[PDB]
């Protein structure tokens, strides 16, 4: 009957502030994906120097070919090299953080989309003034490079050749086609055959060039079930509006629409901040999507765009309202075609937005479910069918704080409305970010953050449970 496996540790953090067996202090931000081959891919932030949202962080995954019983060795998707001359190593490396995994059911290509920041304190080190990151030239978009003492924008063109602001080729070049393991050479700046530095370094530089100190979105893909990954592709220019300050993913696992006029569309949860209130009052959820199997991406509109708050309208680009913010989110499509966005917020309970057009726009009323508490932490939710009936399973912390992990079960009515049926505990003690996946045969899996015995935040563990666990009271 009711079944819940013992927790299995997939990514182990060190303890008492010390590095683990591999010299890594922390792991965070789980992403779990069940591929067409039945493989389970567990992704995470490999945070070597500390648990904060910056520093030396690699995008890594582990593959399980036996439904979660055993896992292979870590596979690094991307890990940029540190600035060896930074005065403070804790904030001395270009950063990659927070990933979203998803597989196209037709092409079978698996995508890993994550944030990228040049050297610094990441999202918590966002400059006050905007720096243009790209420049269009002859219908071609090129990434910009800045040089101290010059106002003009240099550009990185074909073969990584650096061009002067006046459009003339220089003897400088950027490694735009990295070849080292983990693509740690991406961004390396050369003058002839001499390695001078890296365009992602922002302090104590040894080369003359650096990219804009902004927020970026990178994408890597695998066509061999997660074993090998392509070099990172910068998709920022396709989805980041000029007013956006921060633009990052709502970590976890994205989806591909199963039905409706937009069937096949890949949806990736993301959120932004604006230059008016930034992290204090503008965090706003939305999704980015692709209708051509991940070749090109587009941004949907924010849930907060033209939203009525306390009698007046707001826009994600101009708002300054702490309570109206919605940040990291998880997305699900119902059988009626509607898209539901469950968003991390500050109301104390579950906030859900609904889109009738494949995730581009959102209906006016954001539904709140007092039945499901929200202590302001990431969550994950998935669509599922049982005995011909439609449901949604959602997991997050039960509180008081980021503790007591819960798995909430809701019945999906014909009109898309939700009816919460059960709320069952899955992990006592510390519990934070998590990622759910249906495994089939009435089983489900979850990769989540938890600590105990002095473990550093966090150790990512895995558990499997079935329908009896979800619907029955233990």
């Amino acid at each position: 009957g009711a079944a819940l496996t013992e927790k299995t540790d997939i990514f182990e953090s060190g303890r008492n502030g010390k590095p683990n067996k591999d010299g890594i202090k922390s792991y965070r931000i789980p992403a779990l994906l069940k591929t067409d081959k039945g493989t389970l891919i567990a992704g995470a932030d490999e945070r070597r120097l500390h648990s904060s949202d910056w520093g030396d962080i690699g995008m890594v995954i582990r593959r399980s070919e036996d439904n979660g019983k055993t896992w292979g060795d870590r596979v690094t998707i991307t890990n940029l090299r540190d600035n060896p001359k930074a005065s403070d190593p804790s904030i001395g490396s270009p950063v990659n953080i927070d990933m979203v995994l998803v597989q196209d059911p037709e092409t079978k290509r698996i995508f890993s989309i994550y944030d990228m920041f040049p050297e610094g304190k990441g999202i918590f080190g966002m400059s006050s003034q905007k720096e243009e990151a790209y420049k269009k030239i002859d219908g071609k978009t090129y990434q910009i490079l800045y040089r101290e003492g010059e106002k003009g924008a240099y550009t990185i063109r074909e073969n990584g050749t650096v061009y002067t602001p006046d459009g003339k080729a220089t003897d400088y070049r950027v490694v735009v086609d990295p070849v080292k393991p983990a693509y740690s050479d991406k961004g390396d700046l050369y003058k002839g055959n001499q390695l001078l530095g890296n365009i992602y370094f922002t302090t104590n530089k040894t080369s003359p060039f650096r990219i804009a100190k902004d927020s970026y979105l990178w994408m890597s893909y695998s066509d061999d079930d997660g074993k090998t990954w392509s070099a990172p592709q910068d998709i920022t220019p396709m989805v980041k509006a000029d007013w956006m300050k921060f633009l990052g993913v709502g970590p976890g696992t994205g989806i591909v629409l199963r039905n409706g006029p937009h069937k096949g569309r890949i949806l990736i949860p993301v959120y932004t901040t604006n230059n008016v209130s930034h992290l204090n009052g503008s965090q706003s959820s939305r999704i980015i999507y692709s209708d051509d199997h991940g070749k090109t991406w587009h941004a949907g509109e924010a849930v907060n765009d033209n939203r009525q708050v306390d009698g007046q309208k707001i826009h994600s680009s101009t708002m300054n309202n702490r309570r109206a913010q919605n940040t990291e989110s998880t997305v699900v499509q119902l059988n009626n075609g509607d898209v539901k966005l469950f968003m991390r917020g500050l109301t104390g309970d579950l906030q859900v937005a609904t889109s009738k057009d494949g995730g581009v726009t959102w209906e006016k009323d954001i539904k709140r479910y007092p039945q499901v508490k929200d202590v302001y932490v990431q969550m994950s939710a998935i669509h599922t069918m049982h005995e011909g009936k439609e449901y949604i399973i959602l997991s997050n912390a039960g509180g008081p704080k980021r503790e007591n992990g819960m798995v909430h079960l809701a019945r999906v009515e014909e009109n898309g409305e939700l009816t919460w049926l059960k709320h069952n505990p899955i992990q006592k003690g510390e519990f934070a970010y998590n990622s759910l996946q249906e495994l089939g045969n009435g089983e489900y899996g979850i990769l989540y953050e938890h600590t105990e015995k002095g473990q550093n935040a966090y150790t990512l563990s895995f558990r499997k449970f079935n329908w009896d666990f979800l619907s029955k009271d233990l």
